[PDB]
């Protein structure tokens, strides 16, 4: 148990918590390796921008390169997890959002957790994101903004979008935000956004409000997230499930490890 009390009660109350640090250069630097690897990899876990110039998203890189494995067992990673839902864990989605420097677009407002329960059939939010810093993340490189503490609210109500933006995934334009929710929403939970170097790990909630705008800047922002999911809270879905890509089916319970990324 790694968190203090000050660290769970932010992510309670607010719901995000940055670790500064936790990975080291050289780590980062091994993951960035296994990352440009990743991305040459061809199938449907491999999100293109719009424009087609560069990947925008990766999914289920831990099955591919081991590092990203090891990464997803690490104690740095699950020992927070564990401190936050305080049960067994399993990998639900492992992605790399991947914005590009000169370009590289935004991400909609949204909430994580309406998108699983009704596309994947996701009972409760008994979830949290892991975010790991694989660029320095700035605020001139499309950082995640948050509406602080817009967890609190739960589940705001909407329907999927008619047509869809993609069909290897779920993009958050398909569930966004509308604009009067966000304008009455960020009076009493205003934006704000970690910013850290490359190594650092950011914790937050599948109901906080979040988005993210391009990225203009020469600096790319790799940021990879991992969503472990109480093994007792998986999906009941309805219809035919998604690709195991986008959402894990393997819910073994995931046992922590020490030492580094290699
Ligand atoms: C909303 C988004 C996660 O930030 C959903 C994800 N792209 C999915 O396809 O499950
Ligand atoms: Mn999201």
């Amino acid at each position: 148990m790694q968190l203090t009390a000050d660290q769970v009660e932010k992510y309670k109350s607010d719901g995000y918590v940055l670790l500064e640090g936790a990975f080291s250069p050289e780590e980062v630097h091994v993951m960035r390796q296994a990352l440009k690897k990743d991305q040459e990899v061809q199938g449907p876990h491999r999100i293109l921008e719009e424009d087609g110039r560069t990947v925008r998203a990766l999914y289920a890189s831990h099955t591919r390169q081991s590092v990203f494995d090891q990464l997803s067992r690490s104690d740095r990673l699950l020992g927070p997890a564990t401190q936050l839902l305080e049960c067994d864990l399993y990998i639900h989605q492992f992605k790399i959002n991947t914005k590009r420097a000169f370009g590289g677009d935004s991400w909609a407002w949204h909430q994580d957790f309406i998108v699983w329960r009704d596309t994947d059939g996701l009972p409760a939010p008994r979830a949290v994101n892991v975010g790991v810093f694989l660029s320095d993340v700035t605020e001139f490189n499309g950082p995640v903004v948050f509406l602080s503490g817009s967890h609190q609210r739960g589940t705001v109500e909407r329907k999927a979008r008619e047509t869809s933006r993609s069909d290897q995934h779920v993009d958050p334009d398909d569930y966004s935000m509308t604009p009067a929710e966000l304008s009455q929403m960020v009076e009493k939970h205003p934006m704000v956004s970690p910013k850290a170097a490359s190594g650092s790990v950011m914790l937050f909630h599948p109901e906080i409000i979040h988005g993210s705008a391009p990225n203009i800047s020469p600096f790319a922002r790799d940021l990879l997230i991992i969503t472990y999911n109480d093994v007792a809270n998986a999906p009941k879905p309805a219809g035919e499930p998604r690709p195991e890509y986008v959402i894990g089916r393997d819910t073994t319970p995931l046992v922590s490890r020490s030492g580094p990324l290699h």
